[PDB]
């Protein structure tokens, strides 16, 4: 029984507010990005080792593969085209991990021993993605380097306390964000950024350190509500934050989703307010992120949120009508086929 | 300037709340393990690998490692004598990162690569600090291990952007708790309250996945809140999570004061509120390390918390004698002299 409406009432307020309105790109250039990124992860996922190692029905991982390169692409507008696809074959492996069951214990248990010594990892996962890594983390200075790994490795435990499906004991307050935080990969997207090759590190030290904690909560929030919808009746997104909000400060989904808009809604006007003033370059950066952000949660298949438009494409609210009216600049602007980016299929080059 | 009178109220509530009382712990017992670990450490730190790669002039390393022991021994009381030992050399590491003044970047710029390859890290603090772990995880499964590993290194970074005396961008909201939460080494006591050898992370994992949620806060707040006192006039430390509130904020120093507050006492009734029905075992460490935690405050003379009482003992007011009440319960069972436990000093075991 999603509530609907009140989706809209929500979406809507922080949309006007955020002033909605992707500007970065042109169509010529979104698909030359989107392809130059999904052609480098779909070989890299395509090779033996990988598709031996990472254990995922093929469907799933060309599935995430696309809303990754869609997401890094869409969001990151101002990196490299490598740093993209770099950032894409990254964000791939969490997102594979995100979506997955299977108890890590069994192979965390020599977790740091493996480590100290230089031995590949117990758990595939960690031995693909730290073999990966450097790919990645050549893109940035030492600094970012660490909010990097930090912020995957508290993912990956994030997944792991997941896997209980627990929402935590009621009036345990500081569990929901406690956990949300710690998947949330906050610090690894704020982080990621500023490539070296655009920004210096220890020139905006500040301002970067300001982004990933004001980001953090930004990013999160955004999606918590965005995919508010999709994580509604699905196992596995059975435990959200707006979930856990009602089980453990024992709330209404009512509230729990007022409190989330309240949040979301402040993040917004301090993100502008702080980084208005500051280095035109940063706030550059933030801004097509941000828009870039919001474009991808209103075109990719993951969120489904065409499942609204076309289920109030009707109702003629003039909440609906501010809802539907943005649905449609972002599709104008990021909706795109597949069939014009996304090939050849990542199974197809495997069996190659 | 400074409330006293309002220092005292809050004081004598969060005491209320959290039931400071009696432990069952013996003054006998109390000094067997203040030698234990202290021994065990010092002898530790006398090492000439260790004297010669951790630079701390020996009269703080002497004064940090105690209050350390004294902060273990008198919180983890559940725990074996070795394990308060090996905590011990762990968190008296992470104290004396503080005192290192030297930039990280030439150091971490191939942080990942040399770990991803089991080559000792550059900065020797990493060398030393990982070295010992294994040490310490020992003690613990391999969910609480994670924890451990990840607050370390976030409390690395934490260190990193102390060093910048950034106290947050006016507006910057979100600042304080990030920064505060980097280096509170949360997760880290949070995880490190339950070793293997007394509990089992598999069959307990929602009671400790919650403890070190809740923890975390509760933890970082009680020490800010203790700590009000001695860096009320300290022009020395200008950043502090209460006076990054007014920066940050743009608040009355009072009106950050009022935060912390309200976020401690709240923390500490939902604390009790969460885990009185829970495992009798659990809430016994927990109930625990609340106590000996505020013991220690009260008891090590860094906090000068004696000021007070020196300053309050006469007054016949009800929070004036309450709080004293509570003092000299404290006193009573945590004033220990340190010539009965901290001996030899660590620089004459060097020499030897
Ligand atoms: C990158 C962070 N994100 C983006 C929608 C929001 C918290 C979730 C996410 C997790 C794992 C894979 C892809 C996205
Ligand atoms: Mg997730
Ligand atoms: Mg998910
Ligand atoms: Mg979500």
């Amino acid at each position: 029984n999603f509530p609907t409406e009140y989706f809209l009432n929500t979406t809507v307020r922080l949309l006007e507010y955020i002033r909605y309105r992707d500007s970065n790109y042109t169509r010529e250039e979104r698909i030359e990005n989107l392809h130059y990124a999904y052609n480098k992860a779909a070989h890299h996922f395509a090779q033996p080792r990988q598709q031996q190692l990472l254990k995922v029905d093929p469907k799933r991982l060309q599935a995430s593969l696309q809303t990754i390169v869609g997401m890094v692409v869409y969001s990151w507008a101002k990196v490299s085209k490598e740093c993209m696809a770099d950032l894409s074959i990254h964000y791939t492996y969490t997102l594979v991990l995100d979506d997955s069951k299977d108890d890590p214990y069994p192979t965390m248990v020599n977790y740091f021993d493996d480590l100290q010594a230089g031995r590949e990892q117990a758990h595939p996962w960690w031995a693909l993605v730290n073999e990966h890594f450097p790919n990645v983390l050549r893109h940035f200075g030492p600094f970012c380097s660490l909010n990097l790994i930090r912020s995957t490795l508290d993912f990956f435990e994030g997944c792991w306390i997941e896997q209980y499906n627990f929402g935590g004991f009621p009036g345990s307050h500081d569990y929901p964000q406690f956990l949300r935080r710690m998947n949330g990969l906050g610090h690894c997207v704020g982080a990621s950024l500023w490539p070296k090759e655009q920004f210096n590190e220890r020139s905006l030290f500040l301002e970067i350190t300001s982004a990933i904690a004001q980001m953090e909560n930004w990013m999160v929030w955004v999606n918590d509500l965005m995919s508010f919808y999709k994580e509604f009746d699905d196992e596995r997104d059975q435990i959200s934050l707006v979930k856990n909000y009602v089980v453990s400060d024992e709330i209404s989904l009512h509230e729990a989703l007022e409190k989330l808009t309240q949040d979301t809604l402040h993040s917004s006007k301090q993100m502008v307010a702080v980084f208005s003033d500051k280095d035109p370059q940063v706030m550059d950066t933030i801004e097509c992120f941000m828009h870039g952000y919001v474009t991808w949660h209103l075109c990719d298949r993951r969120y489904r949120l065409s499942e609204i438009y076309e289920k109030v494409k009707e109702e003629k609210t003039e909440d609906a009508q501010k809802f539907c009216k943005f649905y449609e600049q972002a599709a104008n602007v990021g909706a795109v086929s597949p069939s014009e980016w996304a090939y050849p299929p990542v199974a197809q080059l495997a069996n190659v």
